[PDB]
Order: structure tokens, then C-alpha cells, then sequence
């Protein structure tokens, strides 16, 4: 229903998150699409992954994958 | 050897425009569908035309990263 524009994207991701700074939720999303490229982290990255509480964490991961389950189900339906 | 130029290569590949390959663009999607963050024409123009059933099986490692990443945090003390 929305788009984005790609200057409009790239504006929002910054160096910082490189380092693992951020929220939780956007930081449990880049460490997961790093994952899935199996990309590996950078020390900052890293050292948040050891940081981070592991209830919210693990509240935020289930989350993903519930969404990759929505995709699922869109893609098969098709 | 790297996290920034492997990163730094895929945005050059024009994967915020949907090129790339289909694990790479898979992985930007849910990304964004993480976040709800609206994605750009080119990724939501490549989101119909992916061939479902190669796009499903990739889904499905993710599925299972997703819950390695839920075992790792169990595993920690």
C-alpha cells in the first residue's frame, strides 16, 4: 500500500548500526538478514548480540518468525 | 574478508532497487516486513514476479536461522 523511495531508505540506515547501535528490534533484524546471507558481524555488532536482554530479545525473534510464516502462506496461496 | 564490503557490494549490486539475487532479495524483503518499513517499487515490483517455489524454499532457511538464533539465546546462561 506504501512505497519508499531508495534515497528515502538509505537515509534512515546509518554507520551507527554497523557498530550495533539502535533499537532492539532494528537491531535484531540486521543481525538476522546477516545471518541469513551467513555475512559476518562486525565486533560492534557483535558485542550488543552479548548485551541485549534475552526476554525481549526472544519476544522480538518469534516475531520474525511469525512474519516469514505470513510470507509463507502468501507465497503458497499464489 | 568482510562484513562493510560484502554489505557495500549488494547495495552496489542495487539491491534497495530489487536486483540481486533471490536469497538476497528474500532476506532484504523480510527485513523490511520485520520492521514494516514500506519497500521500494523495485523490490515490491520483484515480489510478484519471484518464482514461488525456488522463493519458498528459501523462506524455509530462514525459518530455521530464525530459530538458531532462538536457540543461541536459550543456550546463554
Amino acid at each position: 500500500n506504501r512505497v519508499s523511495t531508495v534515497q528515502q531508505l538509505t537515509k534512515r540506515f546509518s554507520l551507527g548500526m554497523l557498530q550495533g547501535r539502535g533499537p532492539l528490534k532494528l537491531f535484531m533484524a540486521l543481525v538476522a538478514f546477516l545471518r541469513f546471507l551467513t555475512i559476518p558481524p562486525t565486533a560492534g555488532i557483535l558485542k550488543r548480540w552479548g548485551t541485549i536482554k534475552k526476554s525481549k530479545a526472544i519476544n522480538v525473534l518469534r516475531g520474525f518468525r511469525k512474519e516469514i510464516g505470513r510470507m509463507l502462506n502468501i507465497l503458497n496461496r499464489r
